[PDB]
C-alpha cells in the first residue's frame, strides 16, 4: 500500500526505476552511481 524505496527528484517523483544491474554493460553510461 505504501512501502519504502522512495527517490525524490525535481523532474521525477516516485519509486526507483532501477532493479537490474549489468557489470558487463556494452553501451554509454549516464548514472551518477557509476562514479568511483
Ligand atoms: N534510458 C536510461 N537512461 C538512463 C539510465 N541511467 C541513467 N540515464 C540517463 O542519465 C540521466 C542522468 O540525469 P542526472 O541529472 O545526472 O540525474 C538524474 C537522477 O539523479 C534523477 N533520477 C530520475 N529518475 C531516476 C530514477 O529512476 N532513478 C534514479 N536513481 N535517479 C533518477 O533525476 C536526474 C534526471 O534524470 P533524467 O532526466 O531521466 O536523466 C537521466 C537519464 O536520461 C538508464 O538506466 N536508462
Ligand atoms: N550502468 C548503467 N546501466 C544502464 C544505463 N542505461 C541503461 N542501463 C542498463 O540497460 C538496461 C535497459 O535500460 P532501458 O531499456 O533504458 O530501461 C530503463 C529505463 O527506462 C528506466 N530507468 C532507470 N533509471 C532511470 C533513470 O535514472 N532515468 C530514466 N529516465 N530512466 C531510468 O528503468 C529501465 C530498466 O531497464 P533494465 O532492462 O531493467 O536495465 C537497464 C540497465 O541494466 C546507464 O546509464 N548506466
Amino acid at each position: 500500500s505504501k512501502p519504502r524505496e522512495w527517490v525524490e527528484a525535481v523532474a521525477y517523483v516516485g519509486p526507483d526505476r532501477r532493479r537490474f544491474n549489468s557489470a558487463d554493460y556494452k553501451g554509454p553510461r549516464k548514472r551518477k552511481a557509476d562514479a568511483s
